[PDB]
């Protein structure tokens, strides 16, 4: 319907920005920290489901799943775990967080890896390295489906979603990739990219490929 606008914290803006306008060499790292949030959000149904396991009803299957879709320039990360609440996007996401984000800048200004940043619990703001925008499609066993959506730049939206698929229960990462990042959509660069990184994930990681028969 209609979307709700909301300020980033400061800080916050401060990460994005320098992110995607960073030269760092090593961009494909976002994809370890988005598959390792995917996996946490997946341990935190699977162990909600050990008091409540009709919370797994809403989507039984435990998986990762990574959709490149070409025409429209996006790469898709999803995941069947716990998913967010509205409440929770703008919360997780945008208002709050603080999360060792300021420290993470200071290890920053010292001289540390990008590489580190899942080490301060803000991984998801490395999408920034390869895309310009993103979506942040959510559905909780706990409210409705949701989108929210930042192009990095100080406000975010949020709004009830009528018009994407109907994710069962999870989260979608729809990333815009940037026009000189178009490698993250290859099947064999992004095998490739998974394979090093993430190698002892528990739940399946999925990969959507699309081929013209004959
Ligand atoms: O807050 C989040 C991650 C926090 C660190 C991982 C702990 C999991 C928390 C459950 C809620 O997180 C999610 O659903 C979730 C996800 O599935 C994939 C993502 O890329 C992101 Cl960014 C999130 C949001």
């Amino acid at each position: 319907m209609a979307s709700e606008t909301f300020e980033f914290q400061a800080e916050i803006t401060q990460l994005m920005s320098l992110i995607i306008n960073t030269v760092y060499s090593n961009k494909e790292i976002f994809l370890r920290e988005l598959i390792s949030n995917a996996s946490d959000a997946l341990d935190k149904i699977r162990y909600k489901s050990l008091s409540d396991p009709k919370q797994l009803e809403t989507e039984p299957d435990l998986f990762i799943r990574i959709t490149p879709k070409p025409e429209q320039k996006v790469l898709e990360i999803r995941d069947s775990g716990i998913g967010m609440t509205k409440a929770e996007l703008i919360n997780n996401l945008g208002t709050i967080a603080k999360s060792g984000t300021k420290a993470f800048m200071e290890a920053l200004s010292a001289g540390a890896d990008v590489s580190m940043i899942g080490q301060f619990g803000v991984g998801f703001y490395s999408l920034f390295l390869v895309a310009d925008r993103v979506q942040v499609i959510s559905k909780s066993n706990d409210d409705e489906q949701y989108i929210w959506e930042s192009n990095a730049g100080g406000s975010f939206t949020v709004t009830l979603d009528e018009v994407n698929e109907r994710i069962g229960r999870g989260t979608i990462l729809r990333l815009f990739l940037k026009d000189d990042q178009l490698e993250y959509l290859e099947e064999k660069r992004i095998k490739e990219v998974i394979k090093r990184h993430s190698e002892f994930v528990a739940y399946p990681i999925q990969l959507v490929v699309t081929k013209e028969v004959e």
